[PDB]
């Protein structure tokens, strides 16, 4: 039948499963599509984190992510910067506003930091905004996952994508060191 997973990646599912995400981008089944969306957040968040944090994984994830070429099956799409700037922001806040039952107050909506602000933008035009469905987040932050559920967009960590991936080839309701990518470590349930 041809399944097709359709993933938002975060910078930290990158930080913490490059490794993981490296192994996606080489399968090549013609049964299996993976179409990896990086927001202008994923990119700025490890720029962010390469020249400002001195992070050798960010730097890597960015030499990784500029190198990358389409697989039969792994498809990169990279969010273009001003795409992000013609999302509406208030459009994106009614997410949270009228189907979340668990909201958020305005004043707890405006001190939301402008990078997490970009990153719902881009989760909202994907999820929300009206083959190209069922778009879900691909995240290892806390602080990305909390505002994920307040603003109603689906999400997954990198084991979880990994089991689901695996399945598709569940349910979930020291220099050697350094030199291996990282790779993302919960459980799940079948």
């Amino acid at each position: 039948p041809g399944s097709i997973l359709n993933f938002i990646i975060d910078s930290s599912s990158f930080e913490k499963g490059l490794g993981n995400i490296a192994i996606w981008s080489k399968l090549n089944d013609p049964k299996l599509t993976i179409n990896a969306y990086l927001p202008l957040f994923t990119i700025q968040e490890l720029d962010f984190q390469r020249f400002k944090r001195k992070s050798v994984v960010a730097k890597r994830a960015l030499h990784f992510i500029d190198l990358l070429q389409d697989s039969t099956s792994f498809k990169l799409h990279l969010e273009y910067p001003e795409l992000n700037e013609a999302i509406s922001w208030n459009e994106t806040v009614k997410l949270c506003q009228q189907n979340s039952h668990t909201s958020l107050s305005q004043h707890q909506i405006s001190v939301i930091p402008i990078r997490f602000k970009k990153l719902l933008k881009s989760c909202y035009y994907k999820c929300h905004y009206k083959d190209d469905k069922g778009w879900v987040l691909v995240t290892e932050d806390d602080t990305v996952r909390s505002l994920a559920t307040q603003f109603q967009i689906p999400f997954i960590s990198v084991v979880e994508a990994d089991a689901i991936i695996n399945a598709c080839i569940v349910v979930n309701e020291d220099f050697k060191n350094d030199f291996l990518a990282p790779r993302a470590k919960g459980e799940l349930w079948t």
